């Protein structure tokens, strides 16, 4: 499933940095919008958690599973400054999943 979760993290980077670029924002419209793109960035993770569990890649699917526990904080609770680290963390992880 490797191709798939490839796929998949590259979607999924879509949304963490059209989030990104959000948070460094002060766009009153873009503000909306980042409850969509967290919320199509969980479901991709989600999946991407169970093509891990699907192979034997545990600790990826328990990574996977974190970042999805990040994007709620994200959405939800987070100041600007925990939002941008908990972003630049998933976004580092997603690209070592894209790029190997």
């Amino acid at each position: 499933p490797k191709k798939k979760i490839q796929l998949h993290a590259e979607h999924a980077l879509y949304d963490a940095l059209m989030i990104l670029n959000i948070v460094k924002t002060n766009s009153p419209p873009a503000e909306e919008k980042l409850e969509d793109y967290a919320f199509n960035f969980e479901l991709i993770l989600e999946e991407i958690a169970r093509l891990f569990e699907s192979g034997d890649q545990k600790d990826e699917a328990e990574k996977a599973k974190r970042m999805k526990e990040w994007m709620k904080r994200i959405k939800t609770t987070a100041s600007e400054d925990e939002q941008e680290e908990m972003a630049n963390a998933i976004i580092t992880i997603l690209q070592s999943w894209i790029f190997s």
